[PDB]
C-alpha cells in the first residue's frame, strides 16, 4: 500500500508568498525597464519563473537581467505581473482594450479572451 | 466603472509549466547536493522561489548555488520537491514517517499534518 495526499490551496498559498517576495524585492532575477510614448519610466522586479509560466513570450524570452521594454504601457505591464503572480487583474472600464493589447502582445490567452467577451458585451 | 477578472486554476497551471521547466531544468538558480548514510549522493535543480515559497526553511536559506543537504534521505527530499511544484505527495505505507521527518525538517506543516493524522489512524 502507499500513501498520497494532495493539499489543495497550496498553489494560491504559495503564489501568495512569491507575490510577497517580489513586493519586498526578493530573489528577483529580472528587471523590466518599460518605455512608452509620453508616459514616465518604470522598472519592475520579477522572478523569470514566475512571469515565463504566465506568459509563452516570456518563457521564449528566458529560455539579475535588466530588460527593456517598449511598446507598451508600464501600468498595463503592471496589472499583468501582477496577474502573474495573484491571478487577478482590475481595470477602468475606459481601459479595458489596452489592457487586451498588453495581454495579446505577451499571450496571456486567458485576460485577452476575457476583455474580448467584456468588449463584445460593450456592444 | 471598474472591470475586474480572476482565473480560477492560473496558479495550478502555471505551477504545471512551472514544474516542466524543473524537468527540463530551465531557469533553476538552486543545486540540491543530498548526502545521507549508506544512500548513493544524488543532484535535484530547482528554482529558489518556488521551493521559498513552500517552506520558511528554504525562505530563510535564500534571503547558481549548491547546497549540500546532510540528514535527509536523497528519495525523501525528492518527494518534498514534487510536492512544492504539484501540490501532491506519495510514498509507501512504510516509509511515512521518514517522509514526515523531511517534512518537519524544512517546515513543510501540510505534509507533516497528514502523515502525523494517518500515522495515528495506523494505532
Ligand atoms: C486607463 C485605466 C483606467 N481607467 C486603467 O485602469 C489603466 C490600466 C490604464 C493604463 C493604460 C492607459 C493608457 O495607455 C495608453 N491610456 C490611457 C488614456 N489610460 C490608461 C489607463 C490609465
Ligand atoms: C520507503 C518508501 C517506501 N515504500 C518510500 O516511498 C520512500 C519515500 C522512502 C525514502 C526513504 C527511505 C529510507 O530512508 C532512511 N529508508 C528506507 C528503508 N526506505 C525508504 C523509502 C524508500
Amino acid at each position: 500500500r502507499t500513501f498520497s495526499y494532495t493539499l489543495e490551496d497550496h498553489t494560491k498559498q504559495a503564489f501568495g508568498i512569491m507575490n510577497e517576495l517580489r513586493l519586498s524585492q526578493q530573489l528577483c532575477d529580472v528587471t523590466l525597464q518599460v518605455k512608452y510614448q509620453d508616459a514616465p519610466a518604470a522598472q519592475f522586479m520579477a522572478h523569470k519563473v514566475v512571469l515565463a509560466s504566465s506568459s509563452p513570450v516570456f518563457k521564449a524570452m528566458f529560455t539579475m537581467e535588466v530588460v527593456s521594454i517598449e511598446g507598451i504601457h508600464p501600468k498595463v505591464m503592471e496589472r499583468l505581473i501582477e496577474f502573474a503572480y495573484t491571478a487577478s487583474i482590475s481595470m477602468g472600464e475606459k481601459c479595458v482594450l489596452h489592457v487586451m493589447n498588453g495581454a495579446v502582445m505577451y499571450q496571456i490567452d486567458s485576460v485577452v479572451r476575457a476583455c474580448s467577451d467584456f468588449l463584445v458585451q460593450q456592444l
